[PDB]
């Protein structure tokens, strides 16, 4: 696809659940990890999702938050994916940060300026996305 | 309004699901296309929705993908609105882009700089901006 | 917490309406404030959420509007904290605005440049930032 979100992830559905306006869909990722999803269930029948399609994961870089210490608190953001910071790229007030994760699955996410200085991000350095499962966009080929 | 959201869109509401906790609102815009909202089940109410309302759905441009190719993918996000790319206003890492849509109404996305060369956006070219239902707030007069 | 959003606000949560797939999160904040969450079910009940609990919101900047003039719109988005400007920072296309609220809780929003002129913010200037339920994370401790 030619689109402008910078994270298109390739995976399986291995659940969903049909609420009343909106649905659950958990993909499991091509290496390892795990994604859930909230798309409305006029999509999810649309779509024709059930266990075992093939989907992918839409997910727009300002939607991406970078965790660097939880200190201990759970997040309801179904989406945690843990990695190694591998480049930084500096604007004016914001910065585009790309983690490799497991497998070699890239994300990439746009935060403060501020941000990368007080998480310390820098190439090599731990850090976690998190991405709620209202942000995730999904796509049948 | 004054609101820094880019996209203030002028519609109707043309149907209503209520839901649990959220509702999907569809709404038809001022020139031909479509939209659907996901909103708290406590605001359509509060905000007495149904089919016929005037409404206004408020989208900021960090919010809207640009597609030129969907390569054949059917995407969950709801509302599609496809255009001819106006003006590109480029920053540091992000560059601010406005479609013209069918009838006049203009749409501005917020997308990185990569992602502008990627997808070869520049005035006159053809795109689409994708917007999940999630990310639609609806406003009342 | 070491965490890019810029937004992390303490509070306790004053009810929770649960619904089939998603849940609704109210919570009183630290200072006056309220605002309304929705996160999946699964966190919801994982996260053990009840009246009473201690959690954190957690908001990135790009998920804020800032509005100076309603104009006698009443929006969908629950969330609308009113204040006054307290520091602008300019990039090339972007801005990160924050604003002092009551009790002297601080909320940043990231806006365009173009927003920043044509609402007249700037230091001492009041306006409300607006945050839609859906783009809510909230942490328990
Ligand atoms: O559509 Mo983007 O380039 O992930 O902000
Ligand atoms: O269906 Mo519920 O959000
Ligand atoms: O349960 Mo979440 O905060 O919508 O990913
Ligand atoms: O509130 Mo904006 O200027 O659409 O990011
Ligand atoms: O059905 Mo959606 O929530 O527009 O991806
Ligand atoms: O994660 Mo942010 O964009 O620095 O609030
Ligand atoms: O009821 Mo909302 O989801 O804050 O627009
Ligand atoms: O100005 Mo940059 O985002």
């Amino acid at each position: 696809m030619k689109i402008s979100a910078r994270n298109v992830f390739k995976g399986t559905v291995s659940a969903l659940k049909e609420g009343a306006v909106n649905a659950e869909v958990d993909i499991l990722l091509g290496g390892g990890d795990k994604l859930a999803a909230v798309v409305t269930l006029e999509s999810a029948r649309s779509l024709q999702l059930a266990a075992g399609k093939e989907v992918v994961a839409v997910v727009k870089a300002p939607w991406v938050l970078l965790m660097t210490d939880s200190s201990g608190y759970r997040l309801s953001a179904r989406n945690i994916l843990t990695g190694t910071v591998k480049t930084i790229e500096t604007g004016a007030v914001n910065a585009e940060v790309t983690l490799a994760l497991q497998g070699g699955t890239e994300i990439t996410s746009m935060v403060t300026k501020e941000a990368v200085a007080e998480l310390g991000l820098k190439p090599g350095a731990s850090a976690s996305a998190v991405i709620k499962a209202s942000n995730v966009i999904l796509g049948v080929p």
